[PDB]
């Protein structure tokens, strides 16, 4: 069925989470409510998504109304690039906790391996700062030690950056949340993660078709669509079930009730082995390049290639 994965802390991580990037403050509450009512037990959040207060207000209502108990939900949030200095780390989590109306998060992630100055809404390369992941991770470890974050992890870390952190960390990252879908399979990183006991969690598992500045080609892939037609499932369902069968969690985002439901119905069927093999020939390209962190003169990362340590 593949309904959860065990983290290196022992915690059960539900395998399908509701994504909330680009879910507006006006729509995200009803989306979270609908998702939890349908059976989702995992919500992927971030301070930078601009909607944690609205998520918190609905979580409060769901708990009060006895739809779910806090202990049965898995809530992830992420430390934004402005808040990597160790002094700023616990303040950043405390703001997220206040907004989400929680006493702890189940998972707290370093969102990207980069620092940015406070004080611009927009990102400009002038505001990029030198990076110090070991120092930031030590501050994350204190949040884990105190129970404010029951698990800590990273996001957008290449194999090399994750390896470098693992070599020196006291608390190993529980999760590395990265772009992963049939057009960006991440087999190298997944294998490394598995060997080290780190769970890989897939963002943009549908290829983020609603993002205007990305090509919308993942759910249109002919191999994927043939499998969908043969099994009587939607292209999104096939993409999601594929991810589960590859051994990673998936974080599909929707603000539409029907799609939220559709995306969760990925446990009562499977992609048969021979059909599954066909996915291996889908052309590969990374959609989310992290170009906002890349600059020839002003950044620790002079190119996209450097940001991903060649994983492009
Ligand atoms: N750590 C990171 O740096 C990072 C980066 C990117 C994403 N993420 C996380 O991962 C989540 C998922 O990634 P994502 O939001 O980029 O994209 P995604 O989940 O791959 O795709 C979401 C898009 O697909 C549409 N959609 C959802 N279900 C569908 C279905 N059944 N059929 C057809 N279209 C469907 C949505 O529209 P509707 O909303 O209208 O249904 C939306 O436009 C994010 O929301 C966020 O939580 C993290």
């Amino acid at each position: 069925a593949i309904t959860f994965f065990k983290l290196n802390t022992g915690a059960k991580f539900p395998s399908v989470g509701l994504g909330t990037w680009q879910a507006s403050p006006g729509l995200v509450g009803d989306a979270v409510a609908a998702a939890v009512k349908i059976g989702y037990r995992h919500i992927d959040c971030a301070q930078i998504y601009g909607n944690e207060k609205e998520i918190g207000a609905v979580l409060k209502k769901l708990f009060e109304d006895r739809v779910v108990k806090r202990e049965d939900l898995f809530i992830t949030s992420k430390l934004w690039c402005t808040d990597h200095d160790p002094q700023d780390v616990p303040e950043a989590l405390n703001r997220t906790l206040k907004d989400l109306q929680l006493e702890y998060v189940d998972l707290y992630l370093i969102h990207w391996p980069a620092r940015i100055k406070k004080g611009s809404v927009g990102i400009k390369p002038e505001n990029l700062l030198p990076v110090d992941i070991p120092s930031t991770w030590k501050a994350m470890e204190a949040l884990y030690d105190s129970g404010k974050a029951r698990a800590i992890g990273v996001s957008n870390f290449s194999t090399k950056k994750l390896a470098d952190l693992l070599e020196l960390a006291r608390v190993p990252p529980a999760v590395n949340q990265v772009e992963c879908h049939p057009s960006w399979r991440q087999t190298k990183l997944q294998e490394f993660c598995k060997s080290k006991g780190v769970h890989l969690s897939a963002y943009s598992p549908l290829g983020s078709p609603g993002t205007t500045w990305l090509k919308s080609d993942v759910l249109k892939n002919p191999i994927l669509n043939m499998v969908a037609e043969k099994l009587g499932k939607s292209p999104a369902q096939v993409a999601l079930r594929w991810g589960l069968q590859m051994g990673h969690s998936v974080l599909p985002k929707s603000t539409n009730e029907g799609r939220i439901k559709e995306n969760f119905n990925v446990f009562d069927w499977s992609i048969p082995d021979y059909m599954f093999a066909k996915f291996a020939e889908i052309e590969q390209a990374r959609l989310v390049t992290g170009s906002f962190l890349v600059h020839e003169t002003l950044s620790p990362y002079k190119s996209i290639e450097e940001l991903w340590d060649g994983e492009i």
